[PDB]
């Protein structure tokens, strides 16, 4: 699983992407914020089943025991909606892509108390997004990381995880050398880009209080087949 | 600020290095779990005062705003204090040394509600830079990256974007510093940025702790350093 080249481990991410799902919104009916939250808690259950699908493509996840992949799942899943939606909501400034037919602005993410904090962050981790002129190459990359990182210190099984890390590590400097960035700016873009893993992180745990509702071992393990 | 080279960064991140304080000694005062969050927020405030004095000794860090350096601390000073037990505890595996003499077993963590949750993320931190064989002047810089990271997106004045910028330009000044150190040891490039990549995803779990742990404090509750007190012990005047 791990003698795939780099240009092969951008390509296996690649054909890996999740589609775009669409809310449950009956697009005639009026729009209500009192039913908003019902929506993005469909949309976000519905999101989880591709994403299981998503992991198990990404190269040397299914390597684990199912035990493990279920755990690594328990303690990224919120991370890796999150990075999801920061990503389709780069080019929306202002503004988070929930879906093509649910965009929202944070002057609507106050209608529950204590949303419209998380709402800014995530708002500002897309503008970072944007400065940082993230490639999708790198998203990619980005994502399995937080997959395999979140829940490794929650424990050859850490080993192995490990080295699908290096290898991660080893895609994105390709990526950066090969789009002609020096040594400096190839380690310093990856610092960066490890640095908002940080914020991502924290905004799942502010995430998760607010929400507290978490998909359970047993739901997991029926959707990973 | 900016002009020094990686060698004159290190050895700056290492003059500043807060001393290693201690809990309060009695030989007639046997230790009990009755009196541990006494000694252990006692600890905690004493650290937080050497904490602001190295923080003023990051370099760059005094170049911002008043405002702007308390609000940093506000987002990191928990984080800080637990990297610095994480180093702390590195050479004493299954224990946390918070002081030379306060060094605890979870079994005394099982004592309060919610404790050993993170009592087992902190030791299993400490197992993680033993099996990495962190080194001090790696150290020094992961805790600068903390301080200047950490409350760094959650600020939007044209002031605001140049303090940003200015964070941005002495992080980067760090990655090639930790980077020169690792290519000092001798490491080849791929093992230099697979290990800067170790480093920094650890930082993810930091982070990780520190709103656990937040949340614990508060489980039991005036948990946390005010604004007015960091910004008490951060502006000094030069009437000294
Ligand atoms: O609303 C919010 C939000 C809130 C405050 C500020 C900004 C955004 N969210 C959305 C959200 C809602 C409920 C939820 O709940 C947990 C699942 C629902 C039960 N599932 C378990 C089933 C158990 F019965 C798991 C998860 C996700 C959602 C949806 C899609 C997306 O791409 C991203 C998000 C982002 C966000 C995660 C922060
Ligand atoms: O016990 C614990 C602990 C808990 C659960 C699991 C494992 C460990 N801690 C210790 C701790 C306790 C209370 C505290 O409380 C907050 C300040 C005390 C009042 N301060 C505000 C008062 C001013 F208004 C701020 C801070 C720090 C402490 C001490 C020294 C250390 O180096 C590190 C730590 C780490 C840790 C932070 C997690």
């Amino acid at each position: 699983a791990l003698s795939l080249t780099a240009d092969q481990m951008v390509s296996a991410l690649l054909d890996a992407e999740p589609p775009i799902l669409y809310s449950e919104y009956d697009p005639t009916r009026p729009f209500s914020e009192a039913s908003m939250m019902g929506l993005l808690t469909n949309l976000a259950d519905r999101e989880l089943v591709h994403m299981i699908n998503w992991a198990k493509r990404v190269p040397g996840f299914v390597d684990l025991t199912l035990h493990d992949q279920v755990h690594l799942l328990e303690s990224a899943w919120l991370e890796i909606l999150m990075i999801g939606l920061v990503w389709r909501s780069m080019e929306h400034p202002g503004k988070l892509l929930f879906a093509p037919n649910l965009l929202l602005d944070r002057n609507q993410g106050k209608s529950v108390e204590g949303m419209v904090e998380i709402f800014d962050m995530l708002l500002a981790t897309s503008s970072r997004f944007r400065m940082m002129n993230l490639q999708g190459e790198e998203f990619v990359c980005l994502k399995s990381i937080i997959l395999l990182n979140s829940g490794v210190y929650t424990f050859e099984e850490k080993d192995h995880i490990h080295r699908v890390l290096d290898k991660i590590t080893d895609t994105l400097i390709h990526l950066m050398a090969k789009a002609g960035l020096t040594l400096q700016q190839q380690h310093q873009r990856l610092a960066q880009l490890l640095l908002i893993l940080s914020h991502i992180r924290h905004m799942s745990n502010k995430g998760m209080e607010h929400l507290y509702v978490v998909p359970s071992y047993d739901l997991l393990l029926e959707m990973l087949d």
